[PDB]
């Protein structure tokens, strides 16, 4: 679990979305595993506008923050699961680091702010759903 709260938006994994999120849908994308919904309260997370390749992510399965070197956003194949069939997930960034299924939603941050959220993982790797390109989150 985990979400990004910027202004009047809530950014979560599309596969972990709730009824409120779908009843107040702004935008959703299965290939990115992102869903953005409406909120009345004014969130304060700063989204990064950058091309950083080093950051810090939160791992709830270890109760720790970890520094990671991560890849550039790309179409990386994700094996079929209970939420999605086998496919390439766009805007995904990989890193060598610990990851477990309940880790989805954990924030990734650099000096510029929020980069993305834990979306995939396994075999000693962790994948992040990038949000730096969603310029409408601030406006
Ligand atoms: C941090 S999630 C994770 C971590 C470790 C593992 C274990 C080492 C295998 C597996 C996973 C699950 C996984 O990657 N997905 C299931 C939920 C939907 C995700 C998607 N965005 O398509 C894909
Ligand atoms: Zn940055």
């Amino acid at each position: 679990s985990g979400a990004i709260y910027v202004g009047n938006y809530r950014v979560v994994n599309r596969h972990l979305a709730t009824h409120n999120d779908w009843a107040n849908l702004v935008w959703e994308d299965s290939s990115r595993d992102l869903l953005v919904s409406s909120t009345t309260a004014q969130g304060c997370d700063t989204i990064a506008r950058c091309d950083c390749q080093t950051g810090v992510y939160y791992c709830s399965s270890r109760r720790k923050h970890y520094p990671v070197s991560f890849s550039k956003p790309s179409l990386i194949f994700v094996e079929a699961s209970e939420y999605y069939p086998a496919r390439y997930q766009s805007h995904l960034m990989l890193a060598v680091g610990h990851s477990e299924p309940g880790d989805c939603g954990g924030i990734l941050r650099c000096q510029h702010g929020v980069v993305g959220i834990v979306s995939t993982g396994g075999n000693g790797l962790v994948g992040f759903a990038d949000v730096r390109d969603l310029l409408w989150l601030d406006e």
